[PDB]
């Protein structure tokens, strides 16, 4: 089976400060899914961030954690099977490791349970320093 | 929540050489969770290697992928919540990413599906020359 999900960007910002992700998905599960981001900050378990599904036609519905709420935005693109997540006004407490995920049994994004996730991406460092 | 997996180890090593890997787990998931080891080549799918069953002190079930059998070997000391990969006769088609797991649904070892799997560890690179 070929590798379902890849991310892309992360790196070193400051304070205040955008950087965009973005995650890959094969044909199947792009389409099969709901498509996510989770973070992992140092010691901690890995925590829902935004989710993202197909409605009929152009649609998307999309749904974000409190802690990111309006300084994220997440969004899809399915000539590309591409995900994306843009973070703005990135704060030090924003500093983890960034996991993509796919959930094939939800159908429309809400929270997303990190022990429901299907398939995971492989991880990418996002460091804000002061 | 305190991350529940952490994995210690990785390299490059020969062909024909051996690595064992280790990681943590939390009180809690160590108890109740068979633990396990998956690994992702480039371009491939994660795919399960070994597993071992819950709460493993005096005695425990161990089972292996075919691709794996006799080589590999999974261990655990409940002392420091621990679970070992040992992995012997190292050869190029075992080079990946290797990542501890748990699922805390499971209590005998047996074959993990990826997509069950609760806790995730961070993977580790294993590359092993020609």
């Amino acid at each position: 089976m070929e590798v379902q999900l890849v991310e892309s960007g992360g790196g070193l910002v400051q304070a205040g400060d955008s950087l965009r992700l973005s995650a890959t998905a094969s044909g199947r599960t792009f389409s099969r899914a709901v498509m996510g981001w989770f973070r992992q900050a140092p010691g901690k378990e890995r925590e829902f961030v935004a989710a993202i599904s197909a409605a009929p036609g152009t649609a998307y519905y999309a749904f974000y954690a409190d802690s990111v709420r309006g300084r994220f935005s997440i969004s899809a693109d399915s000539a590309k099977n591409t995900v994306y997540l843009q973070m703005n006004s990135l704060k030090p407490e924003d500093t983890a490791v960034y996991y993509v995920a796919a959930d094939l049994k939800m159908q429309v994004a809400a929270y997303m349970n990190q022990r429901s996730v299907d398939y995971w991406g492989q991880g990418t460092q996002v460091t804000v320093s002061s």
